[PDB]
């Protein structure tokens, strides 16, 4: 399977930042949404699970086709609770619709990492939309109730190595999870629409107790109110994967520093890009822009 990028007819960068300028305001504006949270945890959940779906393999799945929009993809089980990323991100297409899906899905995880005042993502275009046919069966996602050497087997078939896996994994400092779409509950820290280095500090420094949640599922819960998964907490039950989560909670630019260049990897697996095709574009925040 080969994917070519085709940038969008006649678009070029401030065209990419004017799409990018509108996620931002909107991220703004509406502030309230899971408990004012906000939706920029649930857009960088969306753009890691339309790229997930990718197999090194046989070059299946990934962001390229934008295949989330087709029911199957939609209704996988695995993405429950991504509708309200969906949702909101479907003004902004009806907005822009020159842009492909792919594109618009990747670009909404780039825009809510830089507005949470996260490293900047170098993005490119030229996704292109492929037919409901394209679309991959579900169960390419992991699953939360294992552990170490799953984590690491999994990651293998997006070829992502260790190094690569925890700095990804400290996104889960944001957002929540939530009950009724996966069965677990909780924050994992205090700030979780910054995008900071906490998932590592409270990894290592808070006094974890097993559990069991309402929807009769395991997980590691804190005094201070925080939870992580099975699979989160395996990082420091493994000795590889324990030593990185010490770089990172010691260095909070390296981790900004690799988190970039592997979501980047994530978000452009299964993309065979042209010569002639322009630059990874960086954006500027509406902040740098005195928006
Ligand atoms: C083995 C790996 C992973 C598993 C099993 C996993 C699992 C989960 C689960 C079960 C939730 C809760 C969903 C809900 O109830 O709403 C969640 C949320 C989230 N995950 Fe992951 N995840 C993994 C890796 C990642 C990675 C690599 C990223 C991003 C680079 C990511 C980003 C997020 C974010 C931002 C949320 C918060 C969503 C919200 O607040 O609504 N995850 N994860």
């Amino acid at each position: 399977l080969v994917h070519v990028a085709s940038v969008e007819k006649g678009r070029s960068y401030e065209d990419f930042q004017k799409v990018y300028n509108a996620i931002a305001l909107k991220l703004r504006e509406d502030d309230e949404y899971d408990n004012y949270i906000g939706y920029g945890p649930v857009l960088v959940r969306l753009a890691w699970h339309i790229s997930g779906t990718w197999d090194k393999h046989d070059n299946t799945g990934g962001s390229y086709g934008g295949t989330y929009r087709f029911k199957k993809e939609f209704n996988d089980p695995s993405n429950a609770g991504l509708q309200n990323g969906f949702k909101f991100l479907e003004p902004i297409h009806k907005e822009f619709p020159w842009i492909s899906s792919g594109d618009l899905f990747s670009l909404g995880g780039v825009t809510a990492v830089q507005e949470m005042q996260g490293p900047k993502i170098p993005w490119r275009c030229g996704r292109v939309d492929t037919p409901e046919d394209t679309t991959p069966d579900n169960g390419r996602l992991p699953d939360a109730d294992k552990d170490a050497g799953y984590v690491r087997t999994f990651f293998q078939r997006l070829n992502m190595n260790d190094r690569e896996v925890v700095a990804l994994m400290g996104a889960h400092a944001l957002g929540k999870t939530h009950l009724k779409n996966s069965g677990y509950e909780g924050p994992g820290g205090a700030a979780n629409n910054v995008f900071t280095n906490e998932f590592y500090l409270n990894l290592l420094n808070e006094d974890w107790k097993l559990e069991k949640n309402d929807a009769n599922n395991e997980q590691w819960d804190s005094k201070s109110g925080y939870m992580m998964l099975p699979t989160d907490y395996s990082l420091i039950q493994d000795p590889k994967y324990l030593s990185i989560v010490k770089e990172y909670a010691n260095d909070q630019d390296k981790f900004f520093k690799d988190f970039s260049k592997a979501f980047e990897k994530l978000l452009e697996d299964g993309i065979t890009f042209p010569k002639d095709a322009p630059s990874p574009f960086i954006f500027k925040t509406l902040e740098e822009q005195g928006l």
